[PDB]
């Protein structure tokens, strides 16, 4: 599924992430805009052999498990394919858990060197939430 932009937000608040850890919903959006271009289907392979799936490209490496990553962890208890569900529960539930693992939205590093400092409510703008 291809999410519209207030059509992201309306999911992503009702799963409460606006405000998850401090971070407001235009930070989540931004972060889903520059990692997916809100494509839940969007997958990339990374260099260490790891890949980044759904619209929030959660990493294999840690937190999902797709079978094909060595010495890897699966922290959010899932198939990485239940990232990328038209129905964003799973890449909702499994954000919170990386958001809250110390470092908060630098996780993401696409959050990092696109969105953090910037005007991120301008994502939401328009919408009716
Ligand atoms: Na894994």
């Amino acid at each position: 599924k291809v999410f519209g932009r207030c059509e992201l937000a309306a999911a992503m608040k009702r799963h409460g992430l606006d405000n998850y850890r401090g971070y407001s919903l235009g930070n989540w959006v931004c972060a889903a805009k520059f990692e997916s271009n809100f494509n839940t289907q969007a997958t990339n392979r990374n260099t260490d052999g790891s890949t980044d799936y759904g619209i929030l490209q959660i990493n294999s490496r840690w937190w999902c498990n797709d079978g094909r990553t060595p010495g890897s962890r699966n922290l959010c208890n899932i198939p990485c394919s239940a990232l990328l569900s038209s129905d964003i529960t799973a890449s909702v539930n499994c954000a919170k858990k990386i958001v809250s693992d110390g470092n908060g939205m630098n996780a993401w590093v696409a959050w990092r060197n696109r969105c953090k400092g910037t005007d991120v409510q301008a994502w939401i703008r328009g919408c009716r939430l």
